């Protein structure tokens, strides 16, 4: 459960937003990106298991399973697809309205709003919440 | 100490990488950016911010004080910016040599020698170090 993620899309303004939650804490990561094609998925998923534990993630569609980048990217990592394991991207796009007006481009505003989300309770945020599982398991 | 970072840029085949580095652990994050504007930093640190504690982050130059969105990028998530406080973008383009023909774009290459750099020591991996630190701080 250290390493096991779940990868969806969002969409807002006619751009596509990756979200990546590591389910054992409630800690996210996001991108826009142009168009969804396999090789934006690849290279979000080769900078996260860069930066973090990732042994599985899970998809609820079938489109990861049809793009040969994505399926090289895996190998090389060392990450297990797997179909089927949220709200989570109902209260992204909360903060992301509050924060809409304050910069120019919407992925500014994806990111402002991933950092609240990360950084917000007092118990732990989904931040220190991620650093205590993978520390605890260390 | 949990939250000092070093900023520095490398260039190669006439793109930028923005290089940060976890000065306690060695843990690295780079991206690959079209020409170095001074907009291309502030979406970096708010994303690197978003996902770790960032305090302070120190320049080698004079660049990053004269941007008023990396200004504005670090006032909003509480960034000091400090001037001076290096080898690893040696070992990196090592790496990204291995790696080059592994892979089309620059930046593919780029985030697998990030990969190698942060999960490589039997000791710790920079990677288990800067969750290492922040657990310990917690
Ligand atoms: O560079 C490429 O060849 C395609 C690619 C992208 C991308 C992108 C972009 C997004 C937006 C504009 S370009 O990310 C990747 C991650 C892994 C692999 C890969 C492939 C084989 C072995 C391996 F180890 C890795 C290939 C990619
Ligand atoms: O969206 C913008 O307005 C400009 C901007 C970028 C970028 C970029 C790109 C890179 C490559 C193509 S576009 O990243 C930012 C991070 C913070 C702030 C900012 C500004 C004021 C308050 C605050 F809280 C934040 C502005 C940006």
């Amino acid at each position: 459960s250290p390493g096991i993620w779940q990868l969806d899309c969002t969409h807002l303004e006619g751009k596509v937003i990756l979200v990546a939650v590591h389910v054992a804490s409630g800690y996210i990561e996001a991108e826009v990106i142009p168009a969804e094609t396999g090789q934006e998925t690849a290279y979000f998923l080769l900078k996260l298991a860069g930066r973090w534990p990732v042994k599985t993630v899970h998809t609820d569609n079938g489109s990861n399973f049809t793009s040969t980048t994505v399926k090289a990217a895996c190998e090389w990592a060392g990450i297990k697809q797997e179909f089927g394991i949220e709200s989570m991207n109902k209260e992204l796009k909360k903060i992301i309205g509050q924060v809409r007006d304050q910069a120019e481009h919407l992925k500014t505003a994806v990111q402002m709003a991933v950092f609240i989300h990360n950084k917000k309770r007092g118990g732990y945020s989904a931040g220190e919440r991620i650093v205590d599982i993978i520390a605890t398991d260390i």
